[PDB]
């Protein structure tokens, strides 16, 4: 009979997250998930820029960095196929050539900044060798409130999983999957929409099969941490891994086919209130990514949420090879550039057209 | 280093329910599911009859019982709003006029027998004074086979949530999720398509906030059990509360108020694979169960589900009044009867109209 | 700001059982841990039976049946090393000799009547093939009510765990500890002791190595499942295998290694608030339960609680040969069944001797 | 049906930590649990020495903090009462009279020299307003290998929580215990013996039974978490809060019913493999800690483990008066510091005498 007056927050059935950002991050969710667009995922490390680069012969310093992003981002009607960038840290406080920083030079033409906030793989030291877990979360409000006041209105933050032997360890599928919703919490209060990434890597001989269940299992995790953390599902974004076979199994998969073990996974574990799903494009080829994509945007399953893209290389293969580094390929690479976001724009529509990629 | 080889069912990722009635079952949800068809739950205790019964003038019996059952059963033209019938044990049993068993019957008409499998509520024994959990996991699929082989092809389980001081206790939600995901399960691997009801009851001053967010939390739970114990998603159903204010509120939501929070709800905690949510009536009256469908399936929220009925009350309460409990009534309870079906019929395709009904 | 008032028993820190028969509870544990004295495990099925009875020509018959338990019940002497009994249902309802029924019998003369309330293994239906659940919750508290006023104290419910492959499946290691919580909570809300049976099944060819792994995270999950059940941990007993390399491994292990294994393993997992651990014989011979228990109770290894016996054949088999099922047999056999209970006091405490056993 | 050949560690039951330091760690809480010995806490904030050193008039300086800490750790014979000391990262880099930096000046006197490892409280940003998390997981391994390589053997890490209204947010309760595991873990295996801190703070108007239903309730998700990481338990230890009624609740809980709550809620949560309980004192007089300590040691309750101290202000608040941060006061401070550890070396072989204080 003993009756006790708390706070309602003290309550396991309140927990939603409570934040006064929550009309903007909707509003970002908003234009992230416009018909026909996907993000541009320009946040390669250092050490990623010195493996795209080394192709080129172009050295690896701050200002090849600055005029490797200015390739893309200061691509004339880029705007008309990407609605947002997810940028590196060194990018965000880098300027256009008209003075602009990258983050205005973006929001000046309707394009949200973004910025991939966490802070690197290290090992996991728990569960099997080869395992790692994400860094980042120690005075995370600090850097994101930092990125928020400098225009970014969303964030990326990646865990992988390494799928061996045919499976991965539970330590890594509950521990990834609660760095994964903290981070979410964390970005939704300092104003940051989130983009989960749980990628389960492509590498390893194992076959489609094999990508499904783990993919299930691991995304099922993630979203229970988020729903146990209060997340606010109408603002975040999944940036999940397709479901192919491994890089190194020697077999092959149709459109047809990822499509339906993809988004058979997905409604499977995804709520039905996530807003959208931008594919990361990992191994994949260009073609590949387009291809995947628009089959995706053709399946009769379930599939409430957007689907689209936020591809690296799969937009910037071509581009990068065009520009060469050089001031005189920059016409070239642009070209290359804007033709992969237009075809991308398409299979985001369901409507690509792989003759047009002949 | 040390490897070792086993069973792939004793993996954490390859833990979904493997049963040789996958197909059938499948194929059941799809009748189920069909566009402005839902199902009538003639599942009443035989105890409860006794008050039902008492209006009418009419004595509690097997026989007349049989005939409640066959007022709305051998209606002609019901089968054009009602895609199956969730039968009390006892029906399972009994004949109709020309001889076949109910589930016979329903069958030759297109229409799926269903059986309601659970055992009853009883105090949970733990929690807060007043909560329930349900009985009758023992020897559940030795009961389940046998009503397979009578031809039902589907089943339903009720479980109930008790609203009090605005919450629910952490022992109810936990026990009474698992109860419900392993009731699932069982019936999987029996034949037959489970419909899992975990019942936020009406009762209560709370209001319609108060009942979205113990809803929210109490259906993730059940989401969460169902996906640990591995359930085939492409195989089961939903038969939730709709979300509105407490009977003793002294408030009433308004259709559009209703269907957002309701959507909202199952958008947030429902996989994007489940296939259908068929609402049970509770304390709602005939029309409000119409009104309240029709927005529903109005709302502009992501429901990838099929958004549907299974209403007791809400589809006999005029019919057993003009019926009453004679065979001269046979006529006017049978039109009363497929008013109601019609009514919802047009609910779930979303164009109900309020004039069209008393 | 916002704040509620609930009842305490809506908050997840007040979840410790409430019932009024905490006291009792307490004082039967107290006497079913009495130094020197074990438990005897009387409760075999009808099945079983038959199997103890082919080797001495016996048939399985009711009154065989009441005979068989008479050896050792009107054994007098016995009860200086039995403190409790587990009955089987059917001989709660038997007399012994002087027209008592066995549990006033054994009241009368200093012993605890206990009973076995779970109703058998049946397939687990997930996970492995091979490994099983325990049926019986359902109306569980009438039966135990029942028990009770019959004037049981104590009960036993038994689930079991089959290693294959050096493993066991999730689903098993949480379904069935989750059983057993509950299995706690009903019968501590009856009025009777629980003893709690997590029996990690000595068939196999593992090692000890893998016993231990095994049993320590099949007993770990008991344990969390129970904290979360809110169990009265001072009124309740624990039935463990002892850690031992598996029947068909072909391997031997000294009792010093027992101990060592698996006194390390229940101090890993079990709250040192437990008050009693009494283990089970399994696949064990009649002196090998012996030397390990005396071992045990000769480590060096943390162990607050009582650790003892509860024994079925391991006191049973040399007395079962003697008798012979005949009445010229029963001086004989209970000299065999005091022989062995006499043994394994000793061993608890710390003192027997191998030399005893010739 | 289908084989799979894994790694041992992608296998549930194999996730027991594996570390080359493990026999070290064990030997290192050998010397922790020493009868008669406890720990003395020196790792006060830089900044709290600013308010500390304000009675004494002693500026906040790092030469002055520096003879602080000399003034305990260079104190003739203290290590027959201490058994190893918790320092602040600066005094890990200072250097004892003789040039030896302070861990290797306390190694030499046998005295072993521990760190504390976590970076501060900060807001949760779930649960209830006025719940904190501690940072510090990132970049942990590369600073515990640093001050391992200095000499240190063992660390502490703390995590708050705050009873308001009589409870604590289960965000609180599982955030909290999964910072408290991880850092178990990575202090392992960097070769230091973690020592585990989730203090229930004092502050409040709470009673002794809601502190202990809280504390059981915190330090049972703190077990399951520390289960779930794997830690190796015979080589951690734990620093809780004893069960004592709320700072502003208006009582004094009586030596003997500290004991019987705090003794009795280790017992319900902790495994018995559990080495040592080194008590807090804060909110507590120099007296009480001592006076509490000793009928914890006195207690007839089951404790297995070594139940002992880890003060900071109950072991340097009379040292640091009679010192006055004067060279002068050394002997004086010195005479009190030796004396209280004495007071609590006596206690924790529950041989103290209030007559040896005030």
């Amino acid at each position: 009979m003993s009756r006790v007056t708390v706070l309602q927050s003290q309550l396991p059935a309140y927990n939603r997250l409570k934040t006064p950002y929550e009309s903007e991050l909707i509003a970002t969710v908003k234009k992230l998930t416009t018909p026909g667009k996907g993000l541009l995922a320009a946040d390669e490390s250092i050490g990623s820029c010195t493996k795209r680069f080394q192709p080129i012969g172009l050295s690896n310093t701050e200002e090849h960095r600055r005029q490797y992003r200015a390739l893309m981002l200061e691509a004339e009607g880029f705007e008309q196929y990407i609605s947002g960038v997810i940028l590196h840290d060194e990018t965000v406080g880098q300027k256009a050539s008209n003075g602009q920083t990258f983050p205005e030079y973006l929001t000046a033409r309707g394009v949200v900044p973004g910025i991939k906030t966490d802070m690197g793989l290290c090992p996991l030291l728990e569960g099997a060798e080869g395992e790692q877990m994400t860094e980042g979360l120690d005075g995370y409000v600090k850097r994101a409130s930092a990125y928020y006041k400098k225009g970014c209105r969303f964030c990326k933050w990646r865990n992988v999983y390494k799928i061996q032997n045919g499976t991965v360890s539970e330590s890594a599928v509950r521990f990834n999957a609660e760095t994964l919703a903290r981070y979410a919490i964390l970005s939704q209060m300092s104003g940051l929409v989130p983009i989960v990434e749980p990628e389960v890597m492509i590498d390893g001989k194992h076959d489609i099969d094999t990508c499904q269940r783990v993919s299930e299992h691991v995304w099922r995790e993630v979203v229970a941490a988020l729903q146990r953390h209060g997340v606010i599902w109408e603002g975040c974004l999944l940036k999940p891994n397709m479901v192919v076979p491994g890089a190194e199994s020697g077999k092959t998969a149709a459109p047809e086919q990822v499509a339906h073990y993809t988004v058979m996974t997905l409604a499977r574990t995804m709520p039905a209130m996530l807003p959208g799903v931008m594919f990361l494009s990992g191994g994949l080829s260009e073609v590949q990514a387009s291809e995947y994509l628009n089959a995706i945007n053709n399946s009769p399953l379930p599939r409430p949420y957007f689907l689209s893209f936020s591809y690296a290389r799969a937009l910037q293969s071509s581009a990068l090879k065009a520009w060469g580094g050089k001031e005189s390929g920059l016409a070239a690479g642009r070209r290359a550039f804007l033709h992969r976001a237009r075809m991308n724009s398409m299979a985001q529509l369901g409507k690509y057209k792989r003759s047009d990629d002949d």
